[PDB]
């Protein structure tokens, strides 16, 4: 049972919609970690308390090199604090902003690390559902770490998340209230893969409705520089029908992955 007096807070690490994340030192052992701070009032106005509950419950029972550890939590009059493993190198979102695109070596390596973590998740029947770049964090060795388990759940599910926030990373089954499973994250791995090579996710549009349309009709094209190996993998992962999508096994053995990862 920890409290806020047990920590020294440093600078801010990020803003999510709900999370205000700060760097922290536990006073006792001098351990460096990150505190995700949530305001009771905004959770309660948005009615996302259940999401928090799932995040805490699911994320604490998971142990994997590529998954952000949740160490503990506690709360006070106005706030809830989650105690998290600190990720020194930022987010992939930021990496991507700095580089525009990633080469195949980097892309394929991130896809591997993702596939591993997902794999471990899925083996526990857990699905992330919110696998955007801003929730992919880098550890000290530049290894990728999955985070923000507020939208995670056990499979299968019907439950809506975002009323309409970013659809960019969501498969059709999801953007349409249908029962969906493990295959959801397979679709997102595809968006990510493509985004990583191109610098834009494949269904981006000026409006929500147009993106929605692009997504459900699976409308995307590749620019010229994208290699057949990549075209191939992205095409297998971005299938309308969830069950036509690869297994995590197949992705890792994919000739383009093995040719390019580390
Ligand atoms: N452990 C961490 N180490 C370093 N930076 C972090 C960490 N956690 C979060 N950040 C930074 O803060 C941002 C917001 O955090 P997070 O994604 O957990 O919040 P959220 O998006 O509000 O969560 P949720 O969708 O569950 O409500 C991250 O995208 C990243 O910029
Ligand atoms: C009113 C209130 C209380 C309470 O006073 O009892 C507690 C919480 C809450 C929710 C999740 C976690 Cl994990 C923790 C912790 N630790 C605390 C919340 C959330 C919105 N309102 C709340
Ligand atoms: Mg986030």
């Amino acid at each position: 049972q920890w409290a806020l007096e047990d920590f020294e807070i440093g600078r801010p690490l990020g803003k999510g919609k709900f999370g205000n994340v700060y760097l922290a030192r536990e006073k006792q052992s001098k351990f460096i970690l990150a505190l995700k701070v949530l305001f009771k009032a905004q959770l309660e106005k948005a009615g996302v308390e259940h999401q928090l509950r799932r995040e805490v419950e699911i994320q604490s029972h998971l142990r994997h090199p590529n998954i952000l550890r949740l160490y503990g939590y506690f709360h006070d009059a106005t706030r809830v604090y989650l105690i998290l493993e600190y990720a020194p190198l930022g987010t992939v979102y930021r990496e991507l902003q700095k580089l525009s695109k990633f080469d195949e070596q980097r892309t394929a390596t991130y896809i591997t690390e993702l596939a591993n973590a997902l794999s471990y998740c899925h083996s526990k029947r857990v699905i992330h559902r919110d696998i955007k770049p801003e929730n992919l964090l880098l550890g000290s060795a530049g290894e990728l770490k999955i985070a923000d388990f507020g939208w995670s759940v056990h499979a299968p599910s019907s439950r809506r998340t975002t009323l309409c926030g970013t659809l960019d990373y969501l498969p059709p089954e999801m953007i349409e209230g249908r029962m969906h499973d493990e295959k959801v994250d397979l679709w997102s791995l595809g968006v990510l893969c493509y985004e990583f090579l191109v610098g834009k996710p494949p269904f981006e549009a000026n409006t929500y409705q147009e993106t929605y349309k692009r997504i459900s009709r699976v409308e995307f094209t590749f620019p010229d520089f994208v290699t057949e190996g990549a075209r191939d993998l992205i095409s297998r992962l971005l299938k309308h029908n969830p069950s036509q999508r690869p297994m995590l096994r197949e992705v890792l053995e994919h000739p383009w992955i093995t040719a390019n990862s580390s």
